[PDB]
């Protein structure tokens, strides 16, 4: 057993706060907002040895991240951000950080309860997310 087990599965989103000012911070345009915020994504997150997989499948668009902890990667965002990553485990919490033209944004995956909540941070406005098992 080990440092994610806690995250590992499939997760639905159940609920959504403050995701379109969220989004306009971060600078996604009207059209992507509108669509995006819509979405109902699926989670499915995975770990094999150092590798950790978390793969978002939606009507929107799919999305796939695999990583190490504490190593940059380079990320296509689901709103087609080109964005240079880095995500570490802080005292349980997964911190995804992402830099690109100059802006950074941070998102925390933690698990609650039975739910993962994460939650996306611009400046100062967030957006919190809420998962359950699927
Ligand atoms: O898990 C979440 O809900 C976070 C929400 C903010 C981030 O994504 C963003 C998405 C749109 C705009 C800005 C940022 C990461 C994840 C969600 O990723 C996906 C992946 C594919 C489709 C969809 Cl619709 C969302």
């Amino acid at each position: 057993s080990h440092m994610c087990d806690a995250f590992v599965g499939t997760w639905k989103l159940v609920s959504s706060e403050n995701f379109d000012d969220y989004m306009k911070e971060v600078g996604v345009g009207f059209a992507t907002r509108k669509v995006a915020g819509m979405a109902k994504p699926n989670m499915i997150i995975s770990v094999n040895g150092d590798v950790i997989t978390i793969k978002s499948e939606s009507t929107f668009k799919n999305t796939e991240i695999s990583f190490i902890l504490g190593q940059e990667f380079d990320e296509v965002t689901a709103d087609d951000r080109k964005v240079k990553s880095t995500i570490t485990l802080d005292g349980g919490v997964l911190v995804h950080v992402q830099k690109w033209d100059g802006k950074s944004t941070t998102i925390k995956r933690k698990r609650e309860d039975d739910k993962l909540v994460v939650e996306c941070v611009m400046k100062g406005v967030t957006s919190t997310r809420v998962y359950e098992r699927a």
